[PDB]
């Protein structure tokens, strides 16, 4: 059996730096308003995941509204709902991250932030990729309002 | 022995009144969405993934905004109309995951129907359909509560 | 039997004068797609799908934008040399399916011409290869005529 999944988060820009993205801290101006972490790169990977086991997604899983996740390292959040789909019997095949972003600049970050990936799923940095681009501008990404990121997940049998 | 991908995406904006109808599941709202059909932007996302994994196009190209006998038509007919042509192509469903992107109402108490309405429209256990819901935080079209959107992907076997 | 997912998405901003091209497509338009390259939104998406599938990085660390080499670059060019370095990783093709999101102009006339260029450029039928457009309905910087987005998803086989 193989199963797909689709996931995507977005948080605002607000405080002070450094920003979480993909486990990494990248210095900035700003910082990320959230209940956990902030890390966008990490929730929408884990929605892809939890997506593709039809778990459901973050928000059924970790609830905003328990004080148990409140400042949580998305990573442990990553690492419970790998746990939760392996569970079921899955593998993993291949994960691919889309994170949308006018700035801070992500590619030099992206190989800590596989290195980090790769360590919580247990699996090869050859099947995590992460990549980055712009919209030019455009939007509330474009006009420095938050960051967006979506990633798909690819699970085996 | 072959598998194949498609990508969905789709938006409404809201308008007039309530309720709105999201993954055939009607949800109590203070707005409607405008539409020439109910509006399911849910199941219209879903219908051009699993479409565009057929190679079939998409939704336009089966149910045109031009024709008058889509106006307020139940999105799940489009759903099991598109469905019945891929399988009439030969494809069986591996699995579907939707993700409806909005910042109101809240779509989560819904989800378990949804689930169900299409795992019945598609002829699959539930198990091989997932829908999530996330919000932008109040940023975008989205976040300023002016549309909802959907993405949707899904895998086709043949 | 290995089987690889990857997504893309990308955005460029209107400006200067037409045409705009698209999907390989020369389109006629009031108003151009700036970019550093040629600004094919679609081919780039589906560049980053492909590369993303194959764990190779995007189009941006390939081809960097600080490059003066790949300034009015054929898309289509980067298209077939990021595809050479999958094939050279062992991947073959299995399926894409790219989504334009436009207000304007109207992509359904030219997806035929785009799906040919983009089998061409992948060495593969036409037949694993989807095309599809839609808005949003006026909304955000995509409605308002602001740019053009395009998200792609990609199945590779190794
Ligand atoms: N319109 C929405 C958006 C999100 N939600 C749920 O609430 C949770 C928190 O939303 P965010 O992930 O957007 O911060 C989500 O994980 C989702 O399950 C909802 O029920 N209705
Ligand atoms: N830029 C665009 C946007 C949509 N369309 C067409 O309109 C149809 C319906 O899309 P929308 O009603 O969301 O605009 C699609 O099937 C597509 O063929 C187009 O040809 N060019
Ligand atoms: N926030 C961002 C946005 C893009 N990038 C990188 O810059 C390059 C070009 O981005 P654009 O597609 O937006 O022009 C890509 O290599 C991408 O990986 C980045 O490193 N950080
Ligand atoms: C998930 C996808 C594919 C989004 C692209 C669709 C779109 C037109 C977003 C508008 O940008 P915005 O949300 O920042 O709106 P605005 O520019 O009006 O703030
Ligand atoms: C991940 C969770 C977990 O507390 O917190 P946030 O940091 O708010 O992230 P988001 O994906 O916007 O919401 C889902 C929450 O469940
Ligand atoms: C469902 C159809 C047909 O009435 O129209 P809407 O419900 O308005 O949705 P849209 O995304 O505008 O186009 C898709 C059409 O197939
Ligand atoms: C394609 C490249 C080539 O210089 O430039 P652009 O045409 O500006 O397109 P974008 O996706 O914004 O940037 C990535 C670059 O690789
Ligand atoms: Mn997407
Ligand atoms: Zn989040
Ligand atoms: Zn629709
Ligand atoms: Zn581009």
């Amino acid at each position: 059996e193989m199963r797909i999944g689709h996931g995507f988060d977005v948080h605002a820009f607000g405080g002070e730096g450094p920003i979480i993205i993909g486990g990494v801290r990248i210095p900035y101006e700003k910082g990320l308003l959230a209940h956990s972490d902030g890390d966008v790169a990490l929730h929408a990977l884990t929605d892809a995941l939890l997506g593709a086991a039809a778990l459901g997604d973050i928000g059924k899983l970790f609830p905003d509204t328990d004080p148990a996740f409140k400042g949580a390292d998305s990573r442990e959040l990553l690492r419970e709902a790998w746990r939760r789909i392996q569970a079921k019997g899955y593998t993993l095949g291949n994960v691919d991250v889309t994170i949308i972003a006018q700035a801070p600049k992500m590619l030099p970050h992206i190989p800590q932030m596989r290195v980090f990936i790769a360590e919580d799923l247990g699996c090869h940095m050859d099947d995590v990729n992460v990549k980055a681009t712009t919209t030019e501008k455009l939007g509330f990404t474009g006009r420095g309002e938050g960051i967006a990121c979506e990633a798909v997940a690819l699970l085996i049998k």
